[PDB]
């Protein structure tokens, strides 16, 4: 008997975040000493594809990491989170992905990214996971990986009627147009859209206009997060700007919140799909807004057990 | 077993897993880069030396705390993979293995995070547990990566037994104890540390004559200050003149973890073959060295005593 189908399905990034807490960041030439180290896991498809799942979203994260240590611990984080694996693949040519993270005690960090075995998800790679992909009700895609293997995949979801939730992260000036039209839902952060459209974007008017922008090189739904001010969101059919916001908190650590709120985003989507995008945008925010509450990434990201009932309930 | 060959050389000292990661350029304060290699390499001054050591065919013990985790698990096996014994290599659940997260851009320059973990938590408990391997040593060799109480406690338990004291001050501490100086019978620094430890400024072999002249009267019975290319420069209680030694010119591709190899090499001369004069182990210890210097990554950078000519081994 054929079972649950993943209802979401990401292809996108794994990293191993190798993080070091310091004094003082440190200069060319220099050794500086630290006082913490730790392991975490990163990278913004697994992310999302994390706090989807942690939400109750049956997930397959399709991904690539190395056949090592780093590659093996990933998977066994992925289960324990009850994400399938069945299309994350290893390979012996390259090393897991990887962010080296120094942090300062103010917050302020240096990050260097090695994608590694991230890169070498190719096309054939996808095919073998038509079937999935073709069954799943919303596919999420980022910029972590080879662009030609992110288009094939929001392809193959156009194909099959899924819905398409591309987040352009990190962002590049001159992203291929094709993410544009291959996007139902097109989700990115302040300086995120400033790089996309050459605006400054310091408040939710200005978010506002970028937005515009992204709908008219032929987005659908347009969602910039402002952090602490939540979100604005506009659509072809409802090109006026809606600023969302979220209750003040008081932020613990906001790393890793717009990917909890994608995540989020995607469960809605994926499950409750009559919900008014404006109410799965208040709830994602909430979502998210937990997260910040929390130190870490991952670590951070609620479980459906410790969230409000109210959260997966239809509308009122 | 006591009429068999036992460990001639006890290192007590630190372990680090280095974090590798290849750029083209070293970021700054705020930025994420992305690199295009990252590899996982071993480290750590105590590492180092006994892996030098172990490579030339001496019997050697590393006294060493890591964590109880992937890396710690490891770095025991390449301990072992060197043909080093692990009897006193603790493994702790109350810190992570010691890292070393490293970014080298295309030049070679660095940034360097080291995050010391486990090596701070070897303790005087840990030492007596390693007296009997320590009291049956010809060289105790300890450095400045782990907590200096330990390494002056492990000095004091060679001295009471008559073993050798070899202790590099590595990195240098300007308020370093006064007993660290009438305890070390082999003092052994870079120009660097020696002006850390004295205030003078030290940047020829004749500078550093002057400052190996004020260690000395602080109580060490030889000084030894390693001057890069230029090779070394010796006095002692004997013979307070400076002696430079100086090391035939060689093309260096990488001279990262050149003072560690020197120290194992010594270390290595000091326990096997106690007839050398000094003038002589240094000279061989300084072309170790520069056959380190020759070759990338560190302890990988070692030589092994079948690939050395044949003289280094000969006897007085
Ligand atoms: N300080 C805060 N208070 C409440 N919610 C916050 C918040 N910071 C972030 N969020 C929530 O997380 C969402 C994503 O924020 P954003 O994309 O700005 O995240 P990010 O991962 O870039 C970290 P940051 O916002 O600190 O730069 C926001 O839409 C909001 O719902
Ligand atoms: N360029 C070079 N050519 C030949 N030998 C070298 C060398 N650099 C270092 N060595 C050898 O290594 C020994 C230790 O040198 P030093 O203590 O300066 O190493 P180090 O680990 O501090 C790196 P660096 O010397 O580049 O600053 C020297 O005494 C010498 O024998
Ligand atoms: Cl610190
Ligand atoms: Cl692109
Ligand atoms: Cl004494
Ligand atoms: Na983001
Ligand atoms: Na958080
Ligand atoms: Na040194
Ligand atoms: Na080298």
């Amino acid at each position: 008997w054929q079972e649950e189908v993943a209802a979401v399905v990401v292809v996108g990034s794994c990293m191993t975040d190798l993080v070091s807490l310091t004094s003082r960041l440190p200069k060319t030439g220099e050794t500086i000493h630290g006082h913490k180290f730790f392991i975490g896991f990163g990278g913004k498809g697994a992310n999302q594809c994390v706090q989807a799942a942690r939400l109750g979203a049956m997930t397959s994260m399709v991904c690539k990491v190395g056949k090592d240590s780093f590659g093996n611990d990933y998977i066994e984080n992925l289960k324990q989170n009850d994400i399938s694996t069945e299309f994350t693949y290893q390979t012996k040519d390259a090393a897991t992905g990887t962010a080296s993270i120094i942090v300062n005690n103010e917050g302020q960090n240096i990050i260097v990214i090695v994608a590694g075995a991230n890169l070498l998800l190719n096309t054939e790679d996808l095919r073998a996971a038509a079937n999935v992909i073709s069954r799943a009700k919303v596919m999420v895609c980022q910029l972590e990986i080879t662009p030609a293997t992110s288009l094939e995949a929001l392809t193959m979801a156009r194909r099959s009627g899924v819905k398409t939730l591309f987040n352009p992260a990190p962002a590049i000036a001159d992203l291929d147009p094709q993410f544009y039209t291959l996007s139902d839902v097109f989700c990115c952060n302040e300086s995120e859209a400033e790089i996309l459209t050459g605006l400054t974007v310091g408040s939710a008017a200005d978010a506002g206009e970028a937005a515009l922008v992204l709908l008219k090189r032929g987005c659908q739904v347009v969602i910039i997060t402002l952090g602490a001010e939540g979100c604005v969101v506009l659509s072809q059919t409802e090109p006026e700007p809606k600023h969302i916001p979220t209750e003040k908190v008081k932020a613990v650590d906001t790393t890793g919140a717009g990917d909890s709120f994608v995540g989020a985003l995607a469960f809605y989507l994926a499950y409750y799909p009559n919900l008014s995008l404006e109410d799965m945008l208040n709830r994602s925010n909430f979502i998210a807004a937990v997260s910040v509450q929390a130190a870490g990434t991952q670590s951070s990201y609620p479980y459906k057990k410790d969230l409000p009932l109210t959260l997966f309930l239809e509308h009122h």
